């Protein structure tokens, strides 16, 4: 219509496609019954005007049937010039094509039932997958016309000769055509993706735009996204979106093995599409592939590349071409075309934000059911680990978990498939919460395997410490609202400095099963490789993988191993290490963007640590978490107690007043010991019932016969009879001193006026 | 079936080997609701990040252009014979091949001795082997 | 399938090949002397078999014979009723091929 656009809500009508002529429609646009004007919807569409003018009983606003919107393949409320376009031209012989799920079962012949339904609901709509009011003939009788462009609307005359439908339409290649793919369909990064989807349009949309510029537009840029993305997918449904003379290309075609036949091919495809319009062409990497002379010694490879590239970049290329290049590889090695006019742009993809996760999410379930069951934007919000591919992955895995419970949840249902049944199963939030912790993204698919972790309940103790990991965690949340208010980046990571070898890998598992974000660990065994220089490679691209999936933690596993104390002692190899570690370092402490890394890491001692890590900045923080108190053991007696059968016969107060802050795991294994003597014992008493066999029919009272079904406080002292108490005096004295150490940097007063 | 040895994927000529790869599939589809075996698929490629084989390369191509096809799969089911379970192959690196695997249920342990059995049940006479060793 | 399971007991008539229908289907199945009673069964089956069915007399219990699970090839209970013939098509040279088994033991050519 106009940059005012109709809103089409209500028309005046209550038929299938009349829009209501508003005194504004009606008057500015001469929208009357008679009038077809064809209404410039989307996707190409064009109808004949249903004039619904109603100015004389209430306000006639300028709204089209709601029926028309959903038939259209459009929604209700769009902008529409009211004026005869040629989409529905005239035409004398037009071809009719009757689909077969609309063929079939239709009563009498197929001019007799049309010629019927010609009349009726001649001002239906016409755009792309438009359900016309063709009502009649007692059944579905889904007039396909060929909507070909003389008269693709059949005005009601004997002058159009209905040409016979030659086949009948099958409705699985009628619901491609349907299940098309639209710009609008991918979302995400629509910032960037209109930079280059409006550059290319209106080249074409206004070409007199271009040559009062007075300097021609791109070839067609590359996209520098990551891989599998639905990159692939976003840029064949762009080019599916786009009404050109496209022509998508793939590397395994693009690789002959006879004299020069995958050049030819190629030379010959170029010209072909720009003999036939606006070309278009999608690449696969190839670029990366090529050797540039340098990288690679195939001559026949290299001799393809500067074949394509002469033809992409060379004496007068092509009008009317878009070079649309597919970096399969994001960080494509392509020395010749990668430049200024070889390549026309560079458009970079990734993976999207949150906003751009629920736009994602939003999509893919505008396709599915309900999910009324499910909060959509909760868990966008909570899924803030996958994007893009992984997403939809993620809720096509939600619809599939949901469907078998519902299928499990019923029979085979095979005789009654309730739809019914079908569409309340929707999704469910506790469907799709399985889903999603059965979920997890791609890129740590291939990188980490997670084991069972106890939640932050199941951790006993440190309470400042559970404090601080929940306020980085918060951070995440909320932390654009900190930025905004003081300005204050937050930390990257704090050194678990705990008791030397109490057990820190519980805290880990503990904060993971917490977590609720991409927590990654290190590990410690491998650090190096025998290849020259890997280390830092391998570094490398775990610095590059925790950067792309932010939000992120790092659980450095045998940080002191890492630290190597003071680094570049003795041996070639510490030497290389030691330069690896640093670089690793100055990776991490810094010249990026820093967007979400936790740096957890837990050492022998202090005096094992790097000492350039542990500096400020390259250290953000650190927890020199000290051994267990008696209230921290009675805490850790609880926690064990928690899956145990408990007695009031050993006094836990009087054991942890005996334990004088010994170990817990040693607690723990006390407790291990006795529950196994209390078993065996069961075991022993069972075995004995047994041994007269059933020698009376109430032979046993207790079934069960459970003696230790509480705990034996005897199996308690016998285990403190056998205890550990591995508190080296030693060891604790040099955590003390490293402890001390730490804590003379400290001390500080109010230092207010 | 369509059995596809990766060994009997790997060939001289550069696209050979997909070409004829991209032929089976195509031909496959044209003939039925088929279903592809892709035999020692897991070595079948090093996904083209380990090795700087551009073959590799090509056939890490060919695969996500034919097995990531549009629809490609008109009832067509392309099972990947992974060479291990856990074998972090080409497809770890490319998870694309398993874009989206679905949750089956898994072998058992007696499975076995249920084997064993069904293979003397299946045309074995052997009475005085005793079920007792079988286990 | 239905929640009720369906009793495999023995069938009413001796031969695999006939069976008895249960309550609902002894009327259902209209016995046709010009036109073979079809029965709509598992992997395309159209058999043209009795619809002699002992539910006139009690309620004969939904199961296969011996033989008859391997030939029909359907499960127990599975609902079989009298429909038009799907196996049966006619064309316009529709001949059924001899086999070794139909040539040998028979007497005289196949």
């Amino acid at each position: 219509n106009r940059p005012n656009r109709l809103i089409v809500d209500e028309a005046i009508n209550e038929d299938n496609s009349v829009v209501s002529l508003s005194q504004p429609k009606m008057d500015e646009l001469q929208l009357f019954r008679g009038d077809t004007v064809l209404l410039k919807g989307k996707k190409r569409r064009e109808a004949v005007c249903i004039v619904l003018s109603d100015d004389t009983c209430s306000d006639e606003k300028i709204r089209m049937n709601r029926v028309v919107r959903n038939n259209l393949r459009v929604r209700l409320g769009d902008v529409i010039s009211i004026q005869p376009c040629p989409d529905v031209k005239y035409g004398k012989r037009i071809h009719v094509l009757p689909i077969d799920d609309t063929v079939e079962g239709i009563t009498g012949n197929l001019f007799e039932v049309y010629l019927k339904p010609y009349f009726l609901e001649a001002y239906r709509p016409i755009r792309k997958g438009d359900i016309f009011l063709v009502r009649g003939g007692m059944r579905a009788v889904e007039f396909k016309v060929v909507e070909t462009d003389p008269s693709p609307y059949c005005i009601v005359a004997p002058d159009t000769v209905i040409h016979c439908e030659g086949e009948p339409i099958k409705r699985e290649d009628e619901e491609e055509s349907l299940n098309e793919v639209g710009y609008d369909d991918i979302g995400g990064c629509r910032k960037q993706l209109a930079q280059i989807k409006e550059m290319v349009e209106l080249p074409l949309r206004h070409p007199a735009l271009f040559k009062a510029i007075g300097v021609k537009p791109p070839r067609g840029i590359l996209l520098y996204g990551p891989p599998g993305t639905g990159k692939t997918l976003i840029a064949r449904a762009v080019a599916n979106e786009t009404g050109a003379f496209f022509f998508l290309i793939n590397g395994p075609e693009i690789m002959s093995k006879l004299a020069g036949e995958s050049e030819s091919n190629l030379r010959k495809a170029f010209e072909e599409a720009e003999k036939n319009a606006p070309a278009i062409i999608f690449i696969d990497e190839l670029d990366a592939i090529a050797p540039k002379r340098e990288k690679t010694h195939g001559e026949v490879e290299r001799r393809i590349v500067s074949q394509l590239l002469t033809l992409m970049d060379g004496l007068k290329q092509r009008a009317h071409v878009i070079v649309m290049a597919a970096t399969n590889r994001p960080n494509s090695i392509d020395p010749a075309l990668r430049r200024f006019g070889r390549f026309d742009r560079e458009v970079d993809i990734g993976i999207p934000d949150a906003t751009g996760r629920l736009e994602i999410l939003q999509i893919h379930t505008k396709n599915m059911k309900l999910a009324d069951d499910v909060d959509l934007e909760q868990v966008a919000n909570e899924t803030h680990g996958h994007v893009g591919a992984d997403l939809a992955a993620l809720c096509s895995e939600a619809a599939l978990q949901a469907i078998r419970k519902k299928m499990d949840l019923i029979d085979l249902e095979d005789e009654t498939i309730d739809a019914e049944v079908m569409n309340s199963l929707a999704v469910t939030m506790d469907d799709f919460r399985w889903a999603l912790s059965q979920s997890n993204p791609s890129a740590l698919r291939e990188t980490v395997v997670e084991v069972p972790q106890v939640t932050w309940e199941d951790i006993g103790g440190l309470e400042d410490v559970k404090r601080e990991l929940q306020e980085l965690v918060q951070y995440p949340v909320e932390h654009p609202d900190k930025f905004l208010k003081f300005g204050m980046t937050p930390s990257k990571g704090v050194l678990f400095y705990g008791p030397p070898g109490c057990g820190k890998t519980l805290l880990a598992k503990a904060i993971a099963n917490e977590c609720q974000a991409n927590f990654i660990s290190i590990k410690g065994p491998e650090l190096l490789t025998m290849w020259f220089g890997e280390s830092e490679a391998n570094v490398r691209e775990i610095f590059d993988k925790a950067r792309q999936a932010a939000p992120c933690v790092l659980f450095f596993d045998e940080l002191d191993s890492i630290a190597k104390a003071r680094g570049g002692n003795i041996g070639d190899g510490g030497g290389a290490a030691d330069r690896v570690i640093n670089q690793i370092l100055t990776e991490m402490d810094g010249m990026s963007t820093k967007k979400n890394v936790f740096i957890i890491g837990a050492t022998n001692r202090p005096d094992i640590i790097d000492p350039a890590i542990l500096r400020p900045g390259r250290l953000d923080q650190l927890i020199y978490i000290p051994l267990p108190d008696e209230k921290s053991r009675v805490a850790i007696l609880k926690a064990n107690l928690r899956k145990s059968p408990v007695a009031k016969d050993v006094d836990l107060e009087f054991l942890a007043k005996m334990t004088n802050g010994f170990s817990g795991a040693d607690l723990t294994e006390i407790c291990q010991r006795a529950c196994k003597l209390a078993i065996r014992e069961s075991i022993e008493s069972e075995i004995r019932r047994e041994r007269e066999r059933q020698t009376n029919p109430s032979a046993m009272e207790v079934e069960e016969d459970d003696p230790v079904p509480e705990i034996r406080r005897d199996h308690f002292e016998e285990a403190m009879r056998f205890a550990r108490r591995s508190v080296s005096d030693n060891d604790i004295r040099k955590y003390e001193m490293f402890a001390q150490t730490l804590q003379q940097s400290r001390g500080f007063g109010s230092f207010r006026f």
